């Protein structure tokens, strides 16, 4: 089966900016989910080999994880906050697609998503 390369975390042909929303996404939103007790399985791409999940990248063709999101924020990969929020949504949806309901990992994703939405609700205004 084997893993794909991780998602892109840099792009030399994309302009860059630091904004209030992006800073909040790293310092408050990502930081808060990162330190959650359920965070670790989502802190890096799913290693289908080590975990023995050979069909993972057959089923999930748009992988995403918080390690990638963190690196994207640190590398100024996102221009719009929406890009980052979309990546979180993709991560959670992947989990709901690949795993079975009631799997420990699905409940963990549910709790993390609730927390995520709580924090996105207090995102500072665009400007
Ligand atoms: C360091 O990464 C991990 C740590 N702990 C757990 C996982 C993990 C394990 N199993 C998964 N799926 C199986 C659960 C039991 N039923 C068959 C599928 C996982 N699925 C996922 O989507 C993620 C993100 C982690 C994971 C990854």
């Amino acid at each position: 089966s084997m893993n794909p390369p991780p998602p892109e975390t840099s792009n030399p042909n994309k302009p860059k900016r630091q904004t209030n929303q992006l800073q909040y996404l790293l310092r408050v939103v990502l930081k808060t989910l990162w330190k959650h007790k359920f965070a670790w399985p989502f802190q890096q791409p799913v290693d289908a080999v080590k975990l023995n999940l050979p069909d993972y990248y057959k089923i999930i063709k748009t992988p995403m994880d918080m390690g990638t999101i963190k690196k994207r924020l640190e590398n100024n990969y996102y221009w719009n906050a929406q890009e980052c929020i979309q990546d979180f949504n993709t991560m959670f949806t992947n989990c709901y697609i690949y795993n079975k309901p009631g799997d420990d990992i699905v409940l963990m994703a549910e709790a993390l998503e609730k927390l995520f939405l709580q924090k996105i609700n207090e995102l500072p205004t665009e400007e």
